[PDB]
């Protein structure tokens, strides 16, 4: 692995972290998580592993800096290591060769945001039900909150990755030289 590779990885995690510090709350725990974007861009450009690891580092930064909501060991583990690591799955949709095509950017962005918010949804059932709206069971409450957060994060990720796909396509295609 290159010095170049590590550089990219570190930088994009620093970038997710810096972005996670922007107010992204729509209502209660419904968020638009734009900070996923640099990890997704990272996974698409350099593949799974690079992505899993950049997610890991983002999670660690959130926790060690105090910008993470932690209820217990296992909830911190599920939502600030597994969940951000899981965006690396987008790396399976990497395009090694030109021309760049939009479909795999969107299918990869979709599956990975979905995967991340699936973990939150599971987290939401186990650790967060004390906050459920009146009349709601926990599973329903977590689906609404994490389903909607999932969808809005994907929309944001799409808007942005689409402009990047249209204006700066070689971003998604690693190349030496
Ligand atoms: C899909 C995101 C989920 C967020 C759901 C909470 C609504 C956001 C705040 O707007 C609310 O919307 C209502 C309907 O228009 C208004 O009547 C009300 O005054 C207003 O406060
Ligand atoms: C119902 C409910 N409320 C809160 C959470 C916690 C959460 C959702 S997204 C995210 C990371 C973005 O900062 C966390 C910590 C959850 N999984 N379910």
């Amino acid at each position: 692995f290159n010095v170049r590779l590590l550089t990219e990885i570190a930088f994009m995690a620093a970038l997710a972290f810096i972005i996670s510090l922007i107010p992204n709350t729509v209502y209660g725990w419904i968020i638009v998580e734009i900070a996923c974007i640099p990890i997704l861009l990272l996974s698409l450009r350099r593949g799974l592993t690079a992505g899993l690891v950049g997610g890991l580092i983002w999670g660690i930064l959130s926790m060690i800096t105090g910008h993470a909501y932690i209820l217990s060991l296992s909830q911190a583990f599920l939502e600030y290591l597994v969940a951000p690591v899981s965006l690396g799955i987008a790396g399976l949709f990497r395009q090694k060769t030109a021309p760049l095509k939009l479909a795999p950017v969107l299918l990869g962005t979709f599956v990975a945001v979905l995967l991340k918010y699936f973990f939150h949804f599971i987290a939401g059932i186990i650790f967060w039900s004390q906050y459920a709206w009146k009349g709601w069971g926990a599973v329903a409450y977590s689906l609404a909150v994490n389903g909607i957060s999932g969808i809005l994060t994907a929309i944001a990720a799409f808007v942005i990755l689409i402009i990047f796909v249209k204006k700066f396509p070689k971003l998604f295609i690693h190349s030496n030289y």
